[PDB]
């Protein structure tokens, strides 16, 4: 039923369940400007059953702006927008069916017809009617999920309702946690002890459920409320009655349903409940209801928007505002400012807040379908009015129409700041799912449309995949295997043919950056970045602090996003900030001493990793490097010691030659994984063993394992034996047919295989946690002589030609299933988890974990991006630095967090001199310029004498230091020995301490220049 290859990320957000109940589901949807095709797009993405789309209007020149779809064809043939957006939207997944509709709502419009939708999103509507449909749908049996949303200049405004009550299935859609129980007291109420230094990160009143208690039988089983006492400690109600604690134990979340209660819209009205986004200015957002409201009733009394430039219309408009003030619930006081930009730009369409919002919405949509996420209760409002606040008082003549497709974004912000923004050069790095939204964007704002100075640059080495379909939208399957930046320049190019963009097929790091040099980023404006992984990150950070360069981040998972932004000399940089790293299981834990299925995941992905791509690869270059076996026996005859070769060796005498000798020996590995590894650390550890202490060995983190019984009939083995032959037959290039892996031949042949019996051995084991692989383990002599022998066999045997000397080498590939690794990883991970009385996990989890694959969704993709450009905006205007905002959100509270970004922080060194990252130093001279000149130059031109110098790694002076004391006689050119091809080089100074004997202060880089 549901297509993994296609819809993998978004089924690791929302669950199988969530994607069968989009399926069967059907939605209506009606308005059809850019807000509601954004929520269009953003659903037949998703992959809704069915989506019913409604419009009206007629196509016109104004709606180019705001539609990536529509052509200038249709507004000459005057055609109906929905109806010619049909086509293109079925385009993006053709597993939706799609319907257009144009009946006109009014008052007499009968609703009955709406039943057959589960969800109905309204944009570009009249007030009253709104308030009908909702009205209708909420009385409904059962009620009709209603959401609405508007866009308005700089302002929007979005709402729900799901009926007066809605069960949330799941409230956030978090993995469940576990904690281990380190002690319970008997008492009321009992209070449990975590294990030390593992908070539980829990809440008062959530609900857990425990298992495996020693001494408590009882409450394993049990489900109790909380009471958080510490990070390591709470209550869970009455224990006297019971037993004492003797061990053990482990504590889990459990989730419940839950209930949500809305309001019908008119009601709200009165009493909105209003999403905060910015907790500085928790009011405002009722302000922003307020001005909306009074711009709906100004519509309503004289059927058009309020005119820019006309003072009567936003006098008008205060005069409703605030009449209409005096009749809400709290009556805030209105704030003139909101009014009067709202009057001004009432009129116009900005086109990422549209984005953004509509991202949102659709996401509520999901939330509405499923009950996967807690819904928005019941109001939000977006806005970009620090856009618009450091224009200061501009005129109308910025904002007058002038008949071109920018008209509607000429209306927000001016047509100075529209030619700043054709006229940019931007250097946008990674075109994934993020990428293709600002290539979107961008067309949609005209970004380097401009033939002057406009263009945009933009690079990605990687190729078109199906799995990518589903958030990279500017593709189609015709596009698999080819390169997305050229597809996606080619894309754009439909959407805005004036604008100007150069592809290119390239890494971004270090290696590649003679093509992006210096010089490139000096003339870029902006620099965008749509990166996948941390160091890419941090690498370009690095250089857009060398170059001065305004840089622009953001990155998704699940519903959670964030946007960061950085400008020369006003913040902060993302080196500057630091965290640490992700965690290493240890070694210990991972080799002998599993607790969770991710251990044992991780566990089958590096064995995989070992069996078929190092191990192989090993044999294969060993033999590259020995010509013959006979040659490696006769140096080894000659006493010589080749590192690894007794491993290759024993390789090749244990290489099959047929399917069958291939199911033979996955059947002995099977043996030796599953049943003798769990006999040889009984024999080392007994369950009854115990500590110095007098505690039994056995106790949690740790679990006791258990050999695992073959069994031919069993599924799970099936799938592995099948899986390792299969993959066996692969790398050692032995031809098969999937009649081979039938049960009836498997059985045929395992009734002639023999299993060598398990011998217990006295192998050191790394029983401690700091525990690491150690070195490589001295062979002994008889081993030596066994793998001799061996050899001596397999060269009698006539198996030393090429073909016996090399081997196949795999990667473990994921999307395709059917090269069997997620199947042989997942039989894997399952079977040592049974060793180890662990849970199996599902496959799909297998592949998410494995894979580490970060699961996404279209809807946060959309919403960062719209923020993204926002705040691209900003830069390019040049704002002050209050005007950006740094934003966290996470759409499955929902929750929006804006913040003014860090401040760059300022680093005194002596005599209040003080400098900061973004600050580096040049000087300028002559060849025969010297060391002591140069301090000299240093204490003149910055009033500071340095006091130790190194370039790099070449540490120059420092007075204490004997020998190299004399250097301030030497010269710069024959002391630090530069490369001629610059004019300059480049070094480090620090500065001896107000205190002396502490450390000396160190200062920016400075470049000092030969002429
Ligand atoms: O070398 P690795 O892939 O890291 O795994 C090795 C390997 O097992 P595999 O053969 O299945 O890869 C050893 O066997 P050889 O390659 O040397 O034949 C085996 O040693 P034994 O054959 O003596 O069991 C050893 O087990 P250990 O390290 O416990 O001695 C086991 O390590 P892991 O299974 O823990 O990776
Ligand atoms: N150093 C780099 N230079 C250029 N492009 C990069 C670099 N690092 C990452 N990217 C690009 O960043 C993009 C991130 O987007 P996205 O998450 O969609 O990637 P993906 O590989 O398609 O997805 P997935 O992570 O789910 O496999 C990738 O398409 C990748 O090509």
């Amino acid at each position: 039923e549901i297509d993994d290859a296609l819809y993998s990320r978004q089924r690791y957000v929302l669950g199988d369940t969530a994607m069968q109940k989009m399926a069967k589901s059907h939605v209506f949807l009606s308005g059809m400007g850019g807000l509601g095709l954004e929520i269009a797009k953003n659903l037949v993405l998703a992959g809704i059953k069915a989506v019913t789309i409604h419009d009206t209007e007629k196509c016109q020149a104004w709606d180019l702006g705001t539609n990536f779809f529509l052509s200038e064809d249709d507004v000459v043939n005057k055609r109906n927008r929905a109806e010619a957006v049909l086509k293109h939207i079925a385009e993006l997944n053709p597993y939706v069916h799609v319907t257009s509709s144009s009946v006109p709502f009014n008052e007499t419009t009968d609703l009955s017809f709406l039943d057959k939708y589960q969800c109905v999103v309204l944009t570009e509507m009249k007030l009253p009617l709104q308030k009908k449909i909702n009205d209708f749908c909420r009385s409904q049996c059962p009620p009709i999920k209603f959401i609405s949303a508007d866009v308005h200049g700089i302002w929007s405004r979005l709402f729900c309702d799901f009926g007066d009550e809605f069960e949330v299935l799941d409230t956030t859609g978090e993995e469940p946690k576990e904690i281990f129980i380190s002690n319970i007291t008997q008492a009321n109420p009992g209070i449990v002890t975590c294990l030390e230094n593992h908070p539980h990160k829990l809440e008062t009143g959530q609900f857990l459920t425990f298992r495996e208690i020693n001494g408590m039988t009882g409450l394993n089983g049990s489900i109790q409320q909380i009471t958080v006492i510490s990070p390591f400690s709470f209550s869970i109600g009455d224990t006297t009655e019971l037993e004492p604690y003797l061990h053990g134990g482990i504590a889990v979340q459990v989730k419940t349903p839950k209930t949500v209660f809305f309001e019908s819209l008119e009601r709200q009205l009165k009493h909105p409940k209003c999403l905060i986004v910015d907790f500085s200015n928790p009011e405002a957002p009722l302000e922003i209801h307020t001005a909306m409201l009074a711009l709906d009733q100004f519509q309503e009394k004289y059927s058009r928007k309020p005119n820019v430039g006309c003072q009567q219309d936003s006098e008008e408009l205060l005069k409703l505002a605030t009449s209409i003030s005096e009749t809400l619930e709290e009556k805030p006081d209105v704030n003139a400012d909101i009014v009067h930009w709202l009057s001004w730009t009432a009129q116009g369409f900005l086109s990422p807040l549209a984005a953004a919002v509509g991202g949102v919405a659709s996401q509520e949509v999901l939330k509405a379908v499923t009950g996967k996420f807690s819904p928005l209760c019941q109001w939000l409002y977006l806005e970009a009015a620090d856009i618009v606040e450091s224009l200061g008082k501009p005129e109308c003549e910025e904002f007058l129409p002038r008949g071109d497709r920018y008209d509607a974004l000429r209306a927000c912000i001016g047509d100075t700041l529209c030619q700043k923004l054709q006229n940019l050069n931007i250097f946008l790095v990674g075109c994934g799912a993020i990428g293709c939204e600002m290539l979107k964007n961008f067309a949609l704002l005209g970004v380097g449309t401009s033939k002057e100075k406009g263009m945009i640059t933009v690079t990605d080495p990687d190729l078109i995949e199906k799995s990518n379909l589903n958030r990279q939208f500017l593709f189609r399957p015709h596009h698999i295997q080819k390169p997305k930046s050229y597809t996606a320049a080619d894309a754009t190019l439909k959407i805005n043919s004036q604008i100007k963009i150069d592809a290119h097929l390239n890494k971004v790091c270090p290696t590649t950056e003679t093509i992006y040099n210096d010089e490139f980023y000096t003339k870029q404006d902006v620099i965008i970045t749509a990166l996948d992984n941390v160091e890419a990150r941090r690498y370009v950070d690095s250089r857009c602090l060398a170059n001065l360069r305004p840089l622009l981040d953001s990155g998704t998972m699940g519903t959670k996003g964030h946007t960061e932004v950085i400008v020369p000399h006003l913040t902060e940089s993302y080196n500057s900030h630091r965290d640490p790293p992700e965690e290493e299981i240890p070694f210990s834990t991972l080799k002998s001493f599993p607790a969770a299925i991710e251990h044992t995941i991780q566990w089958a992905r590096d064995k995989f990793e070992s069996s078929f791509s190092h191990k192989p690869s090993l044999f294969n270059k060993f033999w590259q490097t020995y010509s013959s076996a006979e040659e490696v026996l006769q140096k080894i005859q000659s006493g010589h010691s080749l590192e690894g070769c007794f491993q290759v060796i024993k390789l090749l005498s244990r290489r099959p030659r047929n399917w069958s000798q291939c199911v033979e020996l996955a059947r002995l590995k099977f043996e030796k994984y599953f049943n003798h590894k769990a006999l040889q650390l009984l024999h080392c550890f007994p369950l009854d063993i115990r500590l110095k202490d007098g505690s039994l060995f056995w106790q949690s983190p740790k679990r006791p394992p258990s050999p695992i019984k073959f069994d031919l009939n069993e599924p799970l083995h099936l799938s592995f034996l099948q899986n390792a032959a299969k993959l066996y037959a692969t790398v050692y290039c032995i031809p098969f047919a999937e009649e081979d892996l039938s049960a009836d031949a498997l059985l045929n042949i395992l009734s002639e295989v023999k299993i060598q019996e398990f011998k217990p051995s006295n192998k050191v084991v790394q029983t401690d946690e700091t525990a690491r692989k150690p070195d490589h383990v001295p062979i002994s002599s008889e081993d030596e002589r066994n793998a001799i022998f061996q050899l001596e066999k397999a060269i009698l045997s006539n198996e030393a030609t090429k073909s016996d000397l090399q081997m196949a080498v795999l990667s473990f590939e994921k999307d395709d299933d059917h090269n069997g690794h997620i199947d042989f990883i997942t039989a894997a991970s399952n079977l040592r988890a049974k060793m180890y009385s662990i849970e199996p996990a599902d496959r799909f989890k297998t592949k998410r974990i494995a894979g580490k694959i970060i699961p996404a969704i279209a809807t946060t993709t959309a919403t960062v991006s719209g923020l993204v450009a926002l705040e691209m905006i900003k830069v390019t205007g040049g704002y002050p630095f209050e005007a950006y905002k740094n934003c966290f959100l996470n759409l499955a509270i929902p929750i929006v967090v804006f913040t003014e970004t860090t401040e760059v922080r300022k680093t005194k060194i002596r005599n209040g001199i003080s400098f900061t990252i973004w600050d580096r130093w040049t000087v300028h001279g002559k060849e025969d310029f010297t060391l002591l000149d140069f301090i000299n130059a240093v204490k003149e031109k910055y009033g500071i004498e340095p006091t130790m110098v190194v370039q790099g790694v070449k540490m120059l002076y420092v007075p204490v230091m004997p020998g190299h004391a004399k250097r301030l006689k030497l010269t710069m050119h024959k002391l630090v020995k530069p490369t001629t091809e610059k004019k300059y080089v480049d070094l480090t100074v620090s500065f001896a301490p107000d205190i002396d004997g502490d450390e000396d202060l160190p200062g920016p880089p400075v470049r000092y220049y030969f002429s």
